[PDB]
């Protein structure tokens, strides 16, 4: 019935918001559509896997809010295995390498590849994190897909395939589907190409012991009966003195304020009175989520480490179901496993198959990439197709098609009367990640503390001290990386 | 509570479906979200306008189903005024012309222009109406925006600017927003470039006496109390023997089948049990509608006719609020009016102005374009911003961004258990129009008649006799239009001849 704030959605963002309001002395209710909390994080437990992250999993340096929240809740991290060599599989062959991205040996291709990622970072430096529509070339860049940008920029097929794989892996969408402006903002607001792609010293450095689902679960433990499971919100009425929020199971919640902590497009599942203003009414029809099946094959031992492979595979080409993998073995060396993503159009394609059919295809691919018959002998398999989730819409995050971010992007976090907007999509650092979810939940919470007169405006956005446990090292470039010419640049000099 | 078929949506599609099902003996209920039927058609009546269409309005040759439905309901059509000259306004100057598109005198530009719409129609013939994703180059065309297609095809800026305006007018979206495959399909399934753009012998030839809103209102008259206004559907449960459909005002309806006759993305407003299959689940987050404000400025007299202007203006330029107008004078010659569209990014930009400020900007534009100070003397104004409609999502219709139609297109009208899909977006001919609404509504109803064993499979898709009142002149080309080279084709002829 009555409270101070109703939070819609019990993902990390909603939970982080609810925890902050609760800790400040307000009465909060969290309305969650599903029979669980965690949303796009989900940790499955059984005896075969012990625990496995089937959704969001990795955290790394510069993600200081999720690390502080998780540490307070009593969680600890361990490092993803990256002691041995990475593998780039291209044109049916495996090339082992060390470092964040595969070395290029052909000198023309080297120039072209080097220029491409240098250029993504250069372009990013002109895009404000909190307002990408204010980039000097915002409209130009927003009216191009990433496919067009890559066709203009890449002179070699081989750099273009690498760059395409990069886009597919970062945002689980095809290059032709996404705005260039949006994608370039996305990379930049994670701290750039190196930081976004890297395990060591990057976004995939670490996992939580026991799974990331414990973040949402432990906050639920704190809030007790204030969290209502299987309460999908259908109706929010703001015509009266207090805000009225109705659920599908026929309950009514009354509050001074609401935090919407759901993906923007899932706003469509709610009937509003009065209707939303025009820009938000259209925006929420224009912002899909990507497509991904997360797949984990278990083995008796981490047999790849014997061949001096870490388990990371970057896999080129149309025929491979999986483009990217990481070692998902536990810290102790047991429950050996490879984690792989079936991305974008391959997710639509292979979802038709049975679970056993997908396992066979993955095992045969890994046998080829890792060069071991051991890969043909899985002891267990887990997978989740996030495309089929009614209350997520896909994974990892919301992508913006061409034209949308400049026309509608301004309204993402704009309050609608007494509704404030959270969700990772509204963050300005690591938006799309669990880190963004924390930033956005806590920021929306503090917007409401400010509307209530409890805090000054300058405390709505709060900086975060660096994690002592997971410090950031500088991102560096070499002299040659910075000043080698592009392919057209070399041509002009001839 | 109990019936044979619940129809969700009381637009033309829903009402056509419900009418067919009722006439064949079944017990139907229509659940409509709004306090009125008609959806994206809406006829306003007051003493200043008598009546005016603020949404869907025009019908034309080849739209035989809406013409038949309208005629059986006791409606009549009249011709939109195209007696005098059209105007093309570009770079601040007005160029009167006759015929469907502004003729191009600069020969190079002529070749480029000619080639552009010829290539639109050529590519269109590659694309099956009922399965655009089966075109031989479906993938390549779908992975491209219309902006990229026009940048490759137009060797002159003037052709490119005309092509851009064509896309904005047809689908109320920017060239960079829409899939090339989708747009080429959309045009082809309307009968091609000429048919879609034309007043005489095209989509905009006629209007209903009294407004298009009467189609929905008259079917509601025939169905009586079976139509339920202010029943937004929130929940559809298919787990039991009978389908359960729940509304926001707390009513439960129980049926054998459901027709969903709402724009695909407004399917998001419904919670499904069991959950939708993956492909539909994602598809309905990927298919927005366009952006338009429809504006009608009333004048003492249709003063433009006296200058030998019919009232049609094709207006190119960033400063121009309105890109296209038609004469909206009553057939009796009174309530003189100009109907205009504010399209795509201009809808967004100008929505933040007041009604009075928008009227002012339109008048100043019309005055310049028509060369007439009388345009600054309006007697009345009406407008409707469709972008602000919770239960439409925009107008005229749904567009597909790059990559969506090939990946998700095949599930648009794929039934989900005992839910069948209508709405104009699921039609194969004049999808996006009132015609497509009628086609899709009647087809979905007949899918259900087949499921119930009342008709054979070959009667689901039914052809439509040609209107005797609105006969279709065929679309013809001249020899020169068919065989004149493109710009790069001419350049090839030049390089070859000089060797
Ligand atoms: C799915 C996924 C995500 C993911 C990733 C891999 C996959 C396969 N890998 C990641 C990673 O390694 N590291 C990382 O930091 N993030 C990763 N991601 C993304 C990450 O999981 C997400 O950014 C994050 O979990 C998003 O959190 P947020 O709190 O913003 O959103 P959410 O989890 O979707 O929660 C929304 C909740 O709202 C409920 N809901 C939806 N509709 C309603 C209604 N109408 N009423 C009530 N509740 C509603 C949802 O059920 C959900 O719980
Ligand atoms: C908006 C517009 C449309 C239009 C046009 C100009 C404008 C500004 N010009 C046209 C023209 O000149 N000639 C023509 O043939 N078409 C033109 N268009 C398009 C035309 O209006 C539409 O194609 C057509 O009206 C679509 O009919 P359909 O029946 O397919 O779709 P609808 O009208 O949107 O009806 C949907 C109904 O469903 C209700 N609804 C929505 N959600 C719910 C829920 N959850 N529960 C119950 N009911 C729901 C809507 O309220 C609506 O009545
Ligand atoms: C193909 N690419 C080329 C390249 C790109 C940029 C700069 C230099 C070279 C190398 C590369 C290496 C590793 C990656 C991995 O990137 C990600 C990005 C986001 C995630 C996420 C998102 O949360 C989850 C995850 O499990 O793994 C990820 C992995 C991408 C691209
Ligand atoms: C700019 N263009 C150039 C061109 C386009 C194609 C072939 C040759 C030249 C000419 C032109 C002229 C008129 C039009 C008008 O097109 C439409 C399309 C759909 C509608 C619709 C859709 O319902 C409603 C309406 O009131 O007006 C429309 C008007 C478009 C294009
Ligand atoms: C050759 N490609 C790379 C196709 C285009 C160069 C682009 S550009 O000419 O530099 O615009
Ligand atoms: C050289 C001028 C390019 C002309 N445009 C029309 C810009 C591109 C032609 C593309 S294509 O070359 O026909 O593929």
């Amino acid at each position: 019935n009555k409270c101070d704030v109703v939070v819609v959605g019990g993902g990390i963002s909603g939970m982080a918001a609810a925890k902050l309001l609760h800790d400040s002395g307000l009465n909060v209710v969290v309305l969650e559509a599903r029979d669980r909390v965690g949303g796009r994080t989900y940790t499955l437990r059984n005896q075969k896997v012990k625990y496995v992250d089937l959704g969001g999993s990795y955290v790394g340096p510069t993600q200081n809010r999720i690390l502080r929240l998780a540490k307070e809740l009593g969680l600890e991290t361990y490092k993803v295995n990256e002691v041995e060599r990475l593998i780039h599989h291209v044109k049916g062959k495996s090339y082992p390498f060390r470092g964040p991205f595969p070395p290029v040996w052909n000198p023309i291709t080297y120039l072209d590849h080097n220029n491409f990622w240098r250029t993504m970072d250069d372009m990013g430096r002109e895009i404000p994190s909190d307002a990408p529509w204010k980039a000097p070339l915002a409209e130009e860049w927003d009216n191009m897909t990433m496919k067009e940008l890559l066709d203009k920029l890449c002179w070699t097929e081989s750099a273009k395939q690498l760059a395409t794989l990069f886009v597919n892996l970062c945002v689980t969408a095809e290059t032709h589907e996404v705005s260039a402006l949006w994608f370039l903002w996305y990379v930049k607001q994670c701290g750039g190409t190196t930081r976004i792609i890297s395990t060591t010293n990057g976004g995939q450095e670490r996992k939580f012991v026991g799974g990331s689902g414990q973040v949402s679960e432990r906050i639920m433990d704190l809030l007790g009966d204030r969290v209502k499971l299987e309460r999908p919100v259908i109706y929010i009425d703001q015509t009266r003195e207090n805000v009225l929020v109705e659920t599908l199971n026929h309950e009514m919640y009354e509050a001074k304020y609401v935090i919407s902590a759901i993906p923007p497009t899932l706003g469509m599942k709610i009937h509003f009175n009065p209707p939303l203003p025009m820009m938000r009414n259209q925006m929420i029809t224009r912002v899909p989520l990507g497509s991904v099946i997360k797949c984990i094959v278990y083995y008796k031992e981490p047999f790849w480490r014997k061949k001096d492979y870490c388990g990371t595979m970057i896999i080129d080409g149309e025929e491979a179901p999986v483009a990217y993998t990481l070692d998902d073995t536990k810290p102790e060396g047991n429950y050996a496993a490879i984690m792989g993503f079936i991305l974008a159009h391959k997710a639509r394609k292979l979802a038709r198959l049975t679970k056993e059919e997908r396992l066979k295809k993955l095992c045969e691919l890994y046998a080829k990439v890792l060069g071991s018959l051991e890969a043909l002998e899985p002891v267990h398999y887990e997978e989740k197709n996030w495309c089929e989730e009614q209350y997520s819409g896909g994974c990892y995050t919301t992508y913006f098609p061409p034209g949308i971010l400049t026309q509608y992007g301004r309204v993402l976090r704009q309050p609608v009367d007494r509704i404030y907007f959270a969700g990772t999509e509204t963050a300005t650092h690591w938006s799309g990640y669990m880190e963004g979810a924390v930033e956005a939940g806590e920021r929306a919470a503090r917007e409401i503390l400010h509307a209530m007169g409890k805090i000054p405006e300058d405390e709505i956005w709060q900086s975060e001290p660096e994690s002592v446990d997971v410090p950031a090292q500088p991102i560096t470039t070499t002299f040659l990386e910075r000043h080698l010419p592009s392919v057209p640049g070399l041509l002009r000099l001839i």
